[PDB]
């Protein structure tokens, strides 16, 4: 299946509206869903990975390889002095990091390795970016444009940069993809720069505790109360599905039946 490409350059809300749609539907396991919400497929499906091409205003690409069992970006490619280079994680190794090679950078064709000389965990992208939390990296179509345009055909770039492009992409393609709130956070600041809001980090956190906890719901009722956080910070308990259905645009793969609807 298909590369998935979005336009950051050339963006409006119905394109990036249209970009997660497509994005949910190659990923979800066609046949799992539990309260109507499509799950995403386990290790073992047919075609384990997704590519995602980034377009800049400035007309340079980067492509994103994802694994589709859940939407983890395990490295990326950029068009560099006529090869394919691509960098991958410093923990990705063996079969997965040579199904990552080729596919980004088929054999037949020029390409060169450039690193990425750390993981794709949180505290260590942070880290690399040099801030304590990520709510201090902003997010939006415009930032998104500027990274692509500063690493895309670039013979040197700091891992500073390099941190904080990941921190956005991760943000407006995985986490948007997983979580509806968190694309409609970038709807509604479409024009404008913005920083995540308390909600946007307490949900990238908890995908797996609420996935677990939908799957496992009786008639709509979570099995025990879900601590989580609004808008503002303060604590927010959630007791039924449908309190968190609004938020949730993929499900964590969890084994076994659910209520499909
Ligand atoms: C997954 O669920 C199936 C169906 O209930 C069960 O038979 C199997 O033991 C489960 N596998 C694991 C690893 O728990």
């Amino acid at each position: 299946i298909n590369t998935i490409t979005f336009d950051a350059g050339n963006a409006t809300i119905n394109k990036y509206a249209t970009f997660m749609e497509s994005l949910r539907n190659e990923a979800k396991d066609p046949s799992l869903k539990c309260y109507g919400i499509p799950m995403l497929p386990n290790t073992n499906s047919t075609i384990k990975y997704l590519l995602v091409k980034l377009q800049g205003a400035s007309l340079k690409t980067i492509t994103l390889m994802l694994r589709r069992n859940n939407l983890y970006v395990m490295g990326y490619s950029d068009p560099y002095d006529n090869k394919c280079r691509y960098h991958i994680f410093n923990d990705i190794k063996g079969t997965e990091y040579s199904d990552v090679e080729n596919t980004l950078c088929p054999s037949s064709n020029p390409r060169v390795a450039k690193p990425i000389n750390y993981n794709g965990l949180y505290p260590t992208l942070e880290k690399k970016a040099g801030v304590t939390s990520r709510n201090e990296v902003q997010l939006g179509i415009q930032i998104l444009s500027s990274d692509i345009g500063k690493i895309s055909g670039q013979g040197s770039f700091t891992e500073k940069i390099e941190a904080k492009f990941l921190l956005v992409a991760i943000q407006m393609v995985s986490e948007a993809a997983r979580f509806k709130y968190i694309e409609n956070q970038v709807k509604t600041n479409f024009n404008r720069d913005f920083s995540p809001n308390d909600k946007v980090l307490d949900l990238e956190e908890n995908w797996g505790k609420i996935s677990t906890a939908i799957h496992n719901s009786k008639n709509g009722a979570l099995p025990k109360p879900l601590e989580l956080k609004n808008a503002d910070g303060t604590k927010w308990i959630v007791l039924r599905v449908d309190e968190i259905k609004p938020d949730v645009g993929l499900l964590n793969y969890v084994n076994g039946t659910c209520q499909a609807t």
